């Protein structure tokens, strides 16, 4: 029970799925879990927990921004006993070959925002993902068929950035996809000793086309959710 | 429609009322506009339209953090027409003659982000708000015989931070209350050409104790509302 | 008696209003405040007391820059007892609705200059004015027929700046006026716990052309006087 | 040839082990490679092309610190064709669990260099290696019974650091070893599009681990060829 | 004739001595100039321009700060064809073995100040004074008995420091001097292609004692301008 | 012995003359010194002492970059009883003004680095060098009938920069020449109380030139112990 969280120790498996948006995690429980209950509602970030395959596994939006997952993960880890945090959600692409519904795995976290220089003396974090989590969600990816790509990713303050000139820059240095908050939870992970790792499904990307078809790209997205709930068994091993 | 907003030009009001949590935006459309219908469920973030004093008027949720509500902020402000904008949160006071309740009404905000640097060349930007509306919402106040100061806020980007010597600074310079998102939204305010103010409600102190479920719901956290609601009808006049 | 200020505790008023040169505070002492008697020349800074409608009140210049300022409020606050700082000064303008003998009242200041940033650990402090001592100064101008605008002033170190781009930035987020002590009177204001607040009359156009020895006194600069001093009459109400 | 390599194209294989002492680059062409030539000697820093089990490999110290690698790592990448390459040196711990002689690989790195933030326009850039090198380097050690970490190191721009409260963050934020090149190399690999990945033995918180080090980084490019 | 000087090409000589105090100017003027005539009088900062054993020399005051030093020096190098400034001014001292009255010259100057690193893409630039200039200041001093330390000054831009745990570092790394505006002059002499030097006399120490008799003191800062009036005459040679 | 020096207090001379590639201190103790003798081989930077005109005097390389010189630096500071320093090395002009050979003597040196905001809480430090010692490499260039520019060098963290537009700014602020270690050195003689100077040869915008260089650092010292 923290002011963001109406829930106790046990309420959450040891091991949380987190979309930013919270109807995302009703859609997850309902869709993947069994005998799910809502564990939280506060300011309507619904958070959920059930069994994949046996295996006792929660679900909660984390809302967009650094500042807002931030809040979340860390009350998870330090509150409820959470020991792996995995975001699932959507990015857009700046590389070329880098194609619409691609899984994209951030062993690593760009980001503009100033949260981890506040933490490290105002010197360079690399801001990266659990190794194991990364490994495990590369196998599980190869099991379904879906080959995924590992590199960095750019968590941005500004989803409406002042100054596009930025994205060249993305580009240049090969940045996989660009969202909101993974260096934000790496941040959080390392700070307070958990693991964590954020998988992303490119939704957009910059010089587009036609549009591709919603079940297309619904599917991708439960393959990479399976590919997060299959990670986790493997881990478990 | 907007990327985070399914309603379209002219379903919100040129005035939005905008707390950080969507169920106190249900709770402020139910218990203070007449009419009130929803206009918007994206992500979960809610936002109502209806009539104060036949006042056309919304009321819609930013989520926490400068990231989230710069989204929010700004697509209202270049797709649906809004003019003004006024945050009514709440925050952490670290003055010790500022007890829970207190409101606040921020005519400056400190920020420890770097989006404002990121718009003004890395200088030092003033994160101000809108001078009128600080002055309706001043006698918006004392019309009510309710307290209210006027002075800086300080927007964090985290809400657990880590440098917490952070606070006697804070306190040294007298900022009012410590949120998170006022200086995002006034730097939203000023480039895309809107008004904008935060009133906030001390829901706790930094170096005592807060409070729980009352943010949604609370007389104090009516006086806020009143205060928002009464000032906008002295600012069409 | 101070570093630079060979006066005694007493021989200042507790408000003093501060034009950057101490020729003009010799013209305002002569021109505005009856039997007014000189109480400081250490290195050439005019520093004059006397009573404007049986008010007691001095004037003294500032100097030019951040620095220059910040030595004199700081002397004033801790060694003589003033209470309240005006800054009546002169500024650039940097949009075209702006013309030239128009009066800017700084409610914020958007600094270059790295004072602040040293006060609050790197991070942004919104440099602000004394609510009520805007509201006063809005109230005395509206009552004398004088038009003002209400906002954001810019402190610039270099008044011949390398950077001619940041001129557009200023601009494009509606800086009223470019000035160079402002920012750093209300740091020093905040961190010595005085109020103050600056007052501009625009002596020149960046993007046109400016005005010579008038700045000394004209009509224009007597309004900014005249709302300066009145202002402090319904400060005392 | 480029200013600080007297080569030319094809006298480097398209990976290179680099160590930072010049002298060891020697060591392990004699120790490891299979009829190794010399292709370069500028300043010292020597420079051999041989195979290892059949595979074309490179060796060549890259000197001290961020500026000197990041010199030899951009020309090897940008004139050579070099694909990939693996620093093999030391590091000093700040972890009490990360033990002398430990083996450590740096999926990420840290610095309190400027270099990348040049890069980046003044924003946060993760200096990170190449995921299948790093597995592979994984699997290798494993293959030969070693127990390799796997986490964040640190490069320092100055060896005595006048200020040693940045430990305690080092410590704090969990990085397993303080060297001082592997962000420098991260972020030329990254810009100039290449490969990367650097591997430590714990010095301080020998020839045997050293010599377990440069089997590892060997065997890691045989899987990584898989 | 600039907004700050009202001469014209001409007035000045071609190498300027420059104290911050305007009254410190006539002093020079009147004590080592002959045919003295005062060449400017805007704002207080007088300017005047003699000769000096046949020798063409003007004396101007540059006021405190680099802000304000920074508009002059620009203007007397860009306007009035001066190749050459010596600032002659004040420090205070941190190294216990840099006694009262030990003449000190700067030939590099550290800062606070953000003006260099505005000029600098934001790097660090090693503000410096001319080579020739320096030496020929070393030996007029050697001519005089008088035997000078060449090393950095530190150019605050805060006489009143919010924390003086600077203090220790300038000692640490060896600084000389502390005062308030060789870095901005040297940042204007590498902008606008001209020569500068500032020769400063240790006016006060951390650690004090006794105070020092004025005589001793107004000799020593004399010492000072002999060297500064003879340095340019080798310079000449 | 220091972690990068195998030797003992007494070993190095007062004075170390420094230039870059290590194979160049060699060249320097067999043609300019007198009973010269080797004091160091850790990693190939070798080091030797002996003496020019009876003076004693040590040479030994420091290798490319401000973290490189910054560790040899500190340990014969503080460990070996060093007081003054003297780099000697080339450098790229971006004045138009400053050819080819010219001679030109850092008394400022402006960086990219982080090295001294570390140092210096984040304010702007003046890495500058000893003003005797820059007045006596003049005198000395001189009395050989050589001219030397004296000014602002830039020391450069990437030999490679991403953004060459920084060289417009250097040559807006007339900086003499691009290197990529004398600030680095500059702070650590201000960190731990020595002197330090580097003097550089335009190398790009040769034995003779060279040679000039040495010949006038070590002219420079006889005439700084006048
Ligand atoms: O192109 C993009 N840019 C920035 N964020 C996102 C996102 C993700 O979607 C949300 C905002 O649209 C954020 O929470 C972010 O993680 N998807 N596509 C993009
Ligand atoms: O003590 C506090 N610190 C930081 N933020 C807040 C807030 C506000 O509540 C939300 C997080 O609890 C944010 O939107 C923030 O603005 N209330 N109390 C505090
Ligand atoms: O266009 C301008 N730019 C910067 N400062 C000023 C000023 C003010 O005048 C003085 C310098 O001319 C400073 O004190 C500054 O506040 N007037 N016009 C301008
Ligand atoms: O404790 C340590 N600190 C910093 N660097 C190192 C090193 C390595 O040794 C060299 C410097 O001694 C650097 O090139 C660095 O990679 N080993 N142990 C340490
Ligand atoms: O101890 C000191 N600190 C900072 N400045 C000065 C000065 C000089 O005196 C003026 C302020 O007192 C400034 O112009 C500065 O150059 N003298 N002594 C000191
Ligand atoms: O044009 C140049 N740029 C940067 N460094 C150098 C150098 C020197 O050469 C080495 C790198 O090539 C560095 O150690 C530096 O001191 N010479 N010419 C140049």
């Amino acid at each position: 029970a923290t002011p963001h969280i109406n829930a106790e120790m046990g309420d959450f498996a040891d091991v949380v799925l987190m979309p930013g948006d919270p109807l995302r995690a009703k859609y997850i429980a309902e869709t993947f879990l069994e005998d799910a209950r809502e564990v939280n509602n506060v300011r309507g970030m619904l958070g959920f927990t059930g069994t994949y395959k046996g295996r006792k596994i929660s679900v909660m939006g984390h809302g967009m921004g650094i500042p807002s997952c931030s809040i979340y993960t860390k009350e998870l880890i330090t509150d409820f006993g959470v020991k792996k945090i995995i975001r699932v959600g959507s990015c857009g692409a700046v590389l070329p070959h880098v194609k619409l519904r691609d899984v994209v795995i951030g062993m690593g976290a760009c980001t503009d925002s100033k949260v981890n220089r506040i933490r490290f003396k105002d010197h360079d974090f690399a801001a990266i993902a659990d190794f194991d989590m990364v490994r495990n969600a590369v196998d599980a990816a190869k099991a379904l068929g879906i080959d995924a790509r590992v590199g960095n990713l750019f968590s941005a303050d500004l989803f409406y950035s002042p100054d596009g000139e930025m994205f060249d820059v993305m580009e240049k240095y090969g940045i996989l996809g660009v969202e909101m908050e993974a260096a934000g939870i790496y941040g959080v992970a390392a700070e307070f000793g958990a693991k964590a790792l954020t998988i992303c499904t490119v939704s957009d990307h910059i010089r587009t086309h036609e549009q591709t078809t919603a079940a297309e790209r619904q599917t991708t997205f439960n393959d990479m959710i399976k590919i997060a709930l299959e990670s986790v068994l493997l881990g478990d091993k």
